């Protein structure tokens, strides 16, 4: 009975780990909405899902869109 | 009749473009071999393939493995 799940996820693929051994680093960097807009990965041959470990980086890449429009 | 194609690719997904509008940024960052070890992406709703636009960055992420072992 917790708040309705969010769009995709807010944490790592599912678990934290060394993202260095990631075979596929996927990043949901779509426009501004809710579907894709965070980080993602494919942990070597063990874990593979989205990615959002308290890393606002990717939020800054999506954030630059708005900020780009904030030139007037 | 050109040199046998390489492993996956050496350039972008297929074409260059603003990687900013990429919906999925995938990165083949596997160990050291030849399969996956470069950058990759999913250009918004238009282009989606690997990624290696003269960007050695990703090569530096894979390179840190060796260099990590070069501590002795």
């Amino acid at each position: 009975s917790a708040k309705e799940l969010r769009c995709q996820c807010i944490k790592t693929y599912s678990k934290p780990f060394h993202p260095k051994f990631i075979k596929e680093l996927r990043v949901i960097e779509s426009g501004p909405h809710c579907a894709n807009t965070e980080i993602i990965v494919k942990l070597s041959d063990g874990r593979e899902l989205c990615l959002d470990p308290a890393s606002p980086i990717v939020k800054k890449i999506i954030e630059k869109m708005l900020n780009s429009d904030k030139s007037n």
